[PDB]
């Protein structure tokens, strides 16, 4: 019994190709930092911009783990012009379920019943397509448009940093503009370090848009028992049949 | 603006190649019947039949959308044998999640927030973990073995009565085992058509094994806010900084 | 869901060019204003004199939405010379509606009916001619004599401030009539800023010609309730029918 993760381990090559597929996680960002001042600040900053970008793609697996339908997801725009619609899967369960009851025959039981199911899985694809938006737009939006944004004067700033240090080292060992870009990336650095109620402000606004979902649709479910339920008590004292209460 | 349901038809074409795509619905069963008196009986027989099969089909694509991991629910088997475990997108989530909190820094709100978000997004995954049984054991297991075990019956004793029905025919009409057969198939009809609570008792406990998922996830996900609930109570009176309530 | 707004604004191309179909609106004028004490009343001078050109247009759309019939009203005239009638649609009701009632028969309630319907037609036409005059001598005729008078006077001012300036610059930059210009520009640009109670005095005017239409022909047509109220009284004690009351 040691097989049992060494070839889980082997498997795991296939599950790890799979987040090769489409480009799921892949790794953390790198490792190399600056000079022992700016060690961890740095650290935290290129930890910061990669954890913003990698559960961006990890909540559009959560939205979508079709391999099309996480296509169709990313762009940010609220128009048909490059972007279908996800085919949802319980209103592909109720497309045919209507008619299936319709076809089943109108003068029974079923006709009551299967109907009120077909039409139950039609209510609950609306949560499934409601379910792909609010990451679309706290999660995907404002992360992505901080990546587009101030990211790239973070990156901007550490890259004219790290070529006017070795100016500044060049220039002060020869004997016989460091301070100044130095500090506008240490403070790019100390504002994604300290001043960071963003990152917050959007995960604990995913949590509860990951919440508001589940109770609703929940408490919609509770009404098919009340609904179904006129064949545990009227249809019981048929001639022809008793059934399950 | 009459494009905007004529080439979504025509993507209707990708939608239901999607369909066609790993054999999702494809239409109902069949349109013949027998003679007008066991036409409707036949007609609920074969729709039931086809109605047991498909929503099997289509509650597979609830439990796994993704094309590799609906090959891995279909066989009854809990062991492994040639089905292996489903990649859950949350437990991908906060596979990273954790140790992106233990290397983002110990000693930050972070490290007591973004390890708390990874554990639960790791203990939300084993809802989804759990949401592939239930189906697979009261929607897939006892309509499969009610297609792979007394539908068979239905089906020879129908294809016998076909082929008797022309014998007695071909007999009586050449003057100078219809009954039987016809009776057993007739009862086998009458079975499937009136005495029919098996399809509501699978329907009622598929929609409760639907229903006793969410307000379980959802009532666990409010425990996050207080667990993250020390930043707007204890964080807020830091001399560094005033932030988010 | 997303192409319709995006072939809607796809055939909002087909909507503008019907703007563009004989000039309707097209943009607002203009950007670009003067040296920063007189940029927002030259602003407000130009939205001005475009504001009362274009709602002229757009009342002609709402007097006359027939193509041919736009070209009959702009002309300030009250003679025939070059502008024919408008083809009127109540009364093109009512030239076929009363020959129809004498012609379908004088001796049933139809000739009591239709008669006095095509009676009503030809009565509400009279109102569809009225209403195409009062537009035509308090919004069309005092804002086009506004236009074709004093915004002349304005627009030449300008155009004089506009040739004097650099004259002014080009005097006084050469070292070793701007005021006069500019005073009697500056004075019609805040004559048409300040003292502008004459397009409210049309706008509280048209407001009015456009609500003096709809009682008066809304309390001639409940008396065709009164005039058609003998079929529910009279005709319903019939030996041949009873009918609707």
């Amino acid at each position: 019994d040691f097989n049992v993760k060494k070839l889980a381990a082997d498997a795991g090559t296939f599950l790890s190709r799979a987040v090769q597929f489409t480009e799921e996680k892949l790794g953390q960002a790198e490792k190399t930092e600056l000079d022992a001042h700016l060690e961890n600040l740095l650290s935290k900053a290129e930890c910061t911009k990669i954890w913003t970008e990698k559960i961006m793609k990890q909540t559009e697996v959560l939205l979508q783990p079709n391999p099309n339908a996480r296509i169709e997801e990313f762009v940010y725009e609220k128009l048909d012009r490059k972007a279908p619609s996800r085919i949802n899967n319980p209103e592909l369960l109720g497309q045919y379920m209507i008619d299936a009851g319709t076809e089943f025959g109108p003068g029974t039981a079923y006709g009551n019943a299967l109907i009120k199911c077909g039409e139950t899985q039609k209510r609950i694809g609306t949560a499934d397509r409601e379910l792909i938006q609010t990451s679309a737009l706290n999660f995907l939006t404002p992360l992505r448009n901080f990546i587009e944004g101030d990211y790239k004067t973070i990156a901007k700033e550490r890259k004219l940093l790290q070529n006017k240090r070795l100016d500044l080292d060049a220039a002060k060992t020869r004997l016989k503009e460091f301070d100044r870009q130095a500090e506008i990336t240490r403070l790019l650095l100390e504002g994604i370090s300290s001043t960071h109620a963003h990152h917050l402000r959007c995960l604990n606004d995913f949590v509860e848009a990951q919440m508001t979902y589940y109770a609703q649709c929940y408490q919609y479910m509770l009404d098919l028992q009340k609904q179904l339920g006129s064949f545990p008590s009227n249809y019981l004292s048929n001639n022809n049949q008793t059934s399950v209460t």
